[PDB]
């Protein structure tokens, strides 16, 4: 039993909601929130500025120290660093981004790292301003991650397209 409220069970291991991930992570405080990255993480629009604002900036600070040292992440690839006020910890996880011409079979690989973490609230990878077909990440999401993962869906009307086409 976990605190995850209001959720709908797609399958034995995923669950979604319409949701503000920020709120959600706000709310539940859970172990680890997943962040959409970027493999510089700058974390300016989307899930990740969004994320960012909440922690007041902490998150941009402690990325940068992070990419100073460990220089950027890959596509596909993932760290994790601070929850700060939102959870334990963040998994700054890469998918693809369309808009940039990379390879969307690079987001099964990023949905991997999720199985790292035997509980997460997280977005849909690669979707928003990532270029991706939301339902399409959806459907990799079910078919990659095993560990219990806690679907934010911030659009509403979207919300209610990916369950109703969920097969
Ligand atoms: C449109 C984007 C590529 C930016 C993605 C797409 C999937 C959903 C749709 O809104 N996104 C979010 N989900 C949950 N919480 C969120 N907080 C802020 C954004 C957000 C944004």
């Amino acid at each position: 039993v976990n605190s995850f409220s209001g959720y709908l069970k797609l399958t034995d291991n995923v669950y979604i909601k319409n949701a503000d991930i920020v709120e959600e992570a706000k709310k539940v405080k859970p172990t680890v929130v997943v962040n959409a990255a970027n493999v510089y993480l700058k974390h300016g629009g989307g899930v990740a500025g969004a994320l960012n604002k909440a922690t007041n900036n902490a998150m941009q600070v402690e990325s940068d120290d992070y990419i100073a040292t460990n220089g950027p992440l890959k596509v596909g690839g993932s760290c994790v660093l601070s929850g700060h006020n939102l959870a334990k910890h963040c998994l700054h996880v890469v998918g693809p981004n369309v808009n940039k011409g990379e390879d969307i079979q690079l987001l099964k690989s990023a949905y991997e790292n999720f199985n790292q973490h035997e509980v997460l609230l997280a977005p849909l990878l690669s979707a928003g301003i990532f270029g991706a077909d939301p339902i399409h990440s959806l459907r990799v999401c079910v078919d990659t991650v095993r560990t219990n993962v806690y679907l934010a869906v911030f659009d509403k009307n979207l919300y209610d397209k990916l369950v109703s086409s969920f097969l």
